[PDB]
Formats: structure tokens, sequence, C-alpha cells
């Protein structure tokens, strides 16, 4: 019964994120606990990130969207 | 690093036969609504309520997916 579990963040990378790193972003639900959006990196690993921050902000402006 | 966490934002309404579960997790206590994951036989997830009587007794009567 597809109403599949969503991927929400629960707490936050502190340092920035070097973009040479970075693949794409894709925000979370809106309906999460707390705004934020992850970020994939190329090894493909999901980081957690406060869309509030500036170096965030820079890094959703810079980098595309995530297909999926 | 921090990954995102697996929270559930909708309920399956209608209960579920247990024929068609292999287990079930829980979400951390620090997402917005409690919640539970039932992984299908078929290995699908599907969230849950964990407050309705229909899914404790699901808790209970299943296995705590080995994840």
């Amino acid at each position: 019964s597809w109403h599949r579990p969503d991927k929400c963040c629960l707490g936050y990378q502190k340092r920035p994120l070097p973009q040479v790193l970075l693949s794409s972003w894709y925000p979370t639900s809106q309906l999460c606990s707390k705004p934020g959006v992850i970020f994939l990196t190329k090894r493909g690993r999901q980081v957690c990130a406060d869309k509030s921050k500036d170096w965030v902000k820079k890094l959703m402006q810079q980098l595309p969207v995530t297909a999926r």
C-alpha cells in the first residue's frame, strides 16, 4: 500500500560544504519537522542542510535539483 | 555528516493483513508524527500510526525489521 515514509532532516550539517563535492539537491517535504534540503554528493551520500543559511541558499542556486 | 531520516508524514488508513507483512520498524521520536514502518513480504515500506490498536497488535505479532 504505497504510503511510503518520507526523508526528513532531524539534524543539520554545520560546516559549509564544498560545491566540488556535490551533484545536486532536493527539498524535503514541508510536512517535515523542520525545513531542510538534502544535498547529494558525487559519491552518493545524502546530506541535510538548513535552507535558512546563506551558504546553503548559494548551493541551491549553483546546483541543479535532483531528477527524482 | 547528517543523513536524512525516515519519517511518516502520512498513515495507512485501512488495517493491513498480517499475512502481507514481514516486520516493522520504529521512526525517530524527533519526527513530526509518531509512527512505525511496516515492511511487506514483497519488500515495500508502509507507514502506519502506532496510536491505532490494529497497529499495536501487528507490532506484537511481527518481529522488528532487522535493519
